[PDB]
């Protein structure tokens, strides 16, 4: 049984705009892959979410963040990946991550928001 | 020789009006509107009275016919409209391919609010 990859989006402005569906994603994973540490940690914080191991999706890196996050998923955990603030949100890093799980045949979900 | 830029516009299911004037604007004057889905893409031009626009449409098996155009027309410096859907994140949008090739290209990529 494979982990999924769920991609959401978080609002700006307020954090109590995002919807359950996408809280549990976080709250479900194994990971959280971020661009901005910063502001992901602020957004569990809000939730109440402790422990959460993040994985930054950063260029210079981006090789060590895939594997991470497939050697998550391929153990059966669930990783989110969390795009900065912003509709639309813009991040080639994120795509290449989520493009990478694809081609690995795993499934990825975005969620609504 | 100045590039193009691919500007990544989202754009909701109903309430088209609420959009902003500089999204609108935007898509109204873009050299052409690149899609996943052209028929919500047609119904959303007409909703505002944009006519004649050219439209790139995307499909998976000839992605990369898609690609090439919306490369060509930002190299040859003008400005291309990627519509995506405003309740997904823009990086699971199938049409994202084309925003990803762009930057691979060193082609400015920006996102319209």
């Amino acid at each position: 049984h494979k982990g999924t990859l769920y991609v959401v989006a978080t609002p700006l402005g307020n954090l109590d705009d995002m919807t359950f569906r996408a809280v549990n994603t976080l709250r479900n994973a194994g990971a959280i892959a971020c661009e901005d540490t910063r502001r992901t940690s602020i957004l569990l914080k809000h939730f109440g979410i402790e422990g959460k191991r993040l994985v930054s999706y950063h260029s210079f890196n981006e090789e060590r963040a895939v594997r991470q996050v497939i050697e998550l998923l391929e153990e059966g955990s669930d990783v989110a990946l969390v795009t900065d603030a912003g509709t639309p949100a813009i991040s080639d890093p994120g795509y290449t991550m989520a493009s990478a799980a694809h081609a690995a045949g795993l499934p990825v979900v975005p969620v609504p928001g």
